[PDB]
RNA sequence: UUUUUUUUUUUUUUUUUUUUUUUUUUUUUUUUUUUUUUUUUUUUUUUU
């Protein structure tokens, strides 16, 4: 009877999300020449390491350039870079063509040796490398000058540093595409973790101005977040030992779960887990109904579901919490008076609902220690006012 | 209804877990120096632990050898030192040489095995040992100097001082990799436990000049506690013979265990064990369903559950004491108020929410322990003494 | 719901014991001559027991000797001594080569098994009995010295001699590796026992110095208390006939069991038992739940049980005292409180927690000695009269 | 015939304690002793 109008709506929510989309859809792919290191021999791997963090940190390279350095700068954990590249990079929207660097003797550029026309190639690098140096004032991408200079020869050193500076880039992804303004104490908070613990060696520490840039630049443009999405899932799945390089990236992944979709989670932290008096009243019912299609439909996005607005994934339009407004309301009414550190980050939307905002408020303080009916049970009161 | 949402947490906290990791994320791998022991032969036996303890103690060897060095030490236990490691180390950031030492010939360090295109492979050798002896200002590795001299003969000799020397690299990881510093009071502790139960032969004692410097290559090297870690795992299993050796490692797991995962035993043992009656309020519901969620994560994840913070296993964030709610804040209020031994430690956590925190406190000193309250389980006879309880707290 | 929690508790005790242990964990073994007896005439016997009382008194002997000694010492019982070390001996330390000498015709030392490679072996023995009297100024193993020079040339004096001289060596075994000092109290009232009640003949009495000597060895060697308690454990058995020679093992036994785990046991006999009206308070739950986990754990742990700590057996040390805080400072408070006897025991630790401590005492005490709840009903009418006696 | 709104914004490495310490045997009392059986009473009687 009723049953019918609630399948209804979970019909709805279903319906259509299903078959393959027709191939015309797919977009005219764009062409990057994505840098990889060619062995693991320290000399060549350094050399293009700092060759790709210069082309990042300069002035005047163009953004087709940027993305594939940045590809470059994050990669540089594989014992196959351009393997570990192209086996897990699986985006319409780019086409990569794989240079593995080799002997990058030729100066301050990157090796190239096609011949006659990729003279000028090198001296486009020469050119590059110069401006940063210029641009930036005499500041290298790192901010203690010793170490943009320091040669390595041996693998033990080689791995502390590329460990070091791939972490510093895996900072960033979590607040890039969520809000890269903001971004600086967080990003330093989680630099504290990482340095504090012994697994990042902070004399390779990577300098603010440039750290902004290349965050901005993330948020920015797509192609880039797509390969670093791609590897964050594959690595985040366990069954398996790790190297202290993908480990780390495993371990940033725990801040990078969820974030960029708060709304979502905010339902299910604040009011839903809550389990608050407020979910008998009757404006309710229609959200509840709401977030059960959510929940089955959250399932059915599957592996991407971490990270669903790192991707700019549509149907993570469907999760976003301004879906189920009273509820949100009501979620943001308690999260903010119960919580202590929270309700600082801004929930002030147009679609938030005063009667939940003032209810979801009233809910949790003016009960004391669960108001008319504590969840799961004589001396319910003093102890319970001095709490709330 | 409601099942549907406590079903859906649990999801996202195991969603993902499934499947094999794919080949790319293989990490560079790190070549280092393994000398392990050739044949259990008294002199050369001693001879290795003293080039290995001078690698440990020098500021002229590099990260790579005193990693390398730190594996030779902690696996002078074997009846086959070089087979033992080789056989239960099994970390991918490593790739290991192994070097069967021929009870090294040459001096004080070991003999070069096909002969030396370039015989400056002892020489580093000497030039590490004499930076060690001329850094540490004549130090050497025992705080009673006959020991460094020693040059042992004898079977019975050699175990006797290896079982020390051993058990004094084990005293270490317990602290190593969850506070560094801070850490001579504890270490000192248990130290003087294995000495006075006649464990551990104090004749053999390592000075702490030794130990702080074994201490901080424990707390910066990774690969070293992954060894660690893998031997510690594997000697905990039961079924078999302990020998004094394996016996002594076993002992130490017992202070090891749960170390640096402080804030997830802290929820179960103050807070859940506790059973106060404050689980009722309205915060708490989400708070055990997390709690429910982790538990069967922990189960989840399984053997390398017990040093999760000293193998930096990711899982273990999930672990972690910020994300706990009402407890992070109450189960501290409670254990504080409750536990004499706690509370000692160190508390600065930005995720401890202060009125919930009062309000552990409050649960258990409301009567000193709740008196005139409390007592939910009433297979007790008489409720006539809740009052004199009360009265004595 | 909360069940989860202490089911979690459990696993977490329980995780990992399983499973076979891989071989590299096998520890660097240590080669241990032992002399056993070859034949089960006396004349070579009491020589054999007089040699092995003076490896053990030795100032110059070679702990590896001590060891080998203490075994032919407490293997003298047998009447095949070999076999009996050789079959029951199963610890992965100490690889035991046994020689079982005929003549020790040689003087203090054996008879060198094929003839000595070196004569050295002889005068290496030879060394050894020198230094052992000289060092021990004259003071034979025996405390009247006629015992000490008695030449033994019978089955019936060889037996009343060795049931004497083992007796000796088992008393030490309960006191030795649980408190080796202090230990001369406890190890004379469990001899004034055995004499008194004519088990074990006192014309072999043996000296406090001797005693000392071996109470020390047994201390500071781990690979001899092994053997003990493999042969303790074996003989507990039941389903045999026991002789005199088993029978004093057995009686040691009484004294033995539990020895070494004061903590476990007390908290099962004082608090737990006593089922006092605190049980309930709510402070004690989870150390009930605790406990709780501790006694299925001890159960599991099965044959090694009544002697964990003088194996040194691991799990041991999770069911040490100390585990279970709150529980433990009660239950002392309440033992020390109601039990005349105990509370004697230094519990001067670090675990005792004053308040909880003085709640045992008080809560029993105040309680008229754990009048707080009594849980018999039944028996009849209650006595106003007799609470108020209590 | 139909008419509204709908991206995001917090926090998240950690820090305690944890070897043990008692007392353990035995002691009292142990057979029996009393009593016996039987004995009394026991047809009927009115009226129709």
């Amino acid at each position: 009877i009723f049953e019918e109008a609630a399948s209804f709506r979970s019909y709805q929510s279903k319906l259509g999300r299903d078959g393959r989309a027709s191939a015309a859809t797919a977009t005219l792919t764009t062409k990057i020449r994505i840098f990889v290191p060619a062995t693991n021999s320290p000399e060549l791997r350094w050399e293009l390491t700092l060759f790709a963090l210069d082309v990042i940190r300069s002035p005047s390279a163009a953004e087709s350039m940027k993305v594939g350095a940045a590809f470059t700068l994050i990669s540089m954990y594989s014992e196959r870079p351009g393997a570990l590249i192209r086996s897990l990079l699986n985006d319409p929207d780019i086409e990569a063509v794989i240079i593995d660097v080799g002997s990058m003797v030729n100066g301050i550029p990157v090796m190239e040796r096609r011949g006659d026309k990729a003279q000028e190639e090198m001296e486009g690098l020469m050119r590059i490398l110069k401006t940063a140096r210029d641009s930036s004032k005499g500041k290298t991408p790192f901010v203690d000058s010793r170490a943009y200079g320091l040669r390595i020869t041996d693998m033990s050193t080689l791995v502390s540093a590329v460990i070091t500076i791939e972490a510093q880039i895996w900072i960033l992804i979590a607040k890039a595409v969520t809000a890269p303004d903001t971004a600086e104490e967080s990003e330093t908070r989680r630099w504290a973790k990482y340095v504090q613990q012994k697994r990042v060696n902070p004399f390779f520490a990577l300098t603010q101005q440039w750290l902004t840039e290349m965050r901005n630049l993330l948020s920015q443009s797509l192609s880039v977040r797509k390969f670093m999405v791609e590897i964050l899932i594959e690595v985040k799945k366990g069954g398996s030992a790790k190297g202290r390089a993908v480990e780390i990236i495993s371990d940033i992944g725990n801040y990078v779960e969820e974030t960029g979709m708060a709304g979502f989670f905010a339902t299910i932290r604040f009011g839903l887990e809550t389990r608050y008096p407020a979910l008998a009243l009757n404006e309710f019912q229609s959200d509840l109904n709401t977030i059960k299609s959510l929940m089955l439909l959250y399932r059915e996005i599957g592996p991407r579901a971490p990270y669903m607005v790192l991707l700019e994934e549509s149907i993570q339009t469907k999760f976003a919490p301004g879906g189920y407004p009273l509820l949100w309301s009501f979620a943001m009414g308690v999260a903010t008076t119960i919580d202590r550190s929270m309700g600082a980050l801004n929930i002030n939307r147009g679609y938030l609902e005063p009667m939940y905002f003032r209810l979801g408020q009233k809910s949790a303080r003016h009960h004391a220690g669960g108001i008319d009916q504590n969840m799961a049970n004589d001396q319910v009161a003093e102890l319970a006012a001095a709490v709330q």
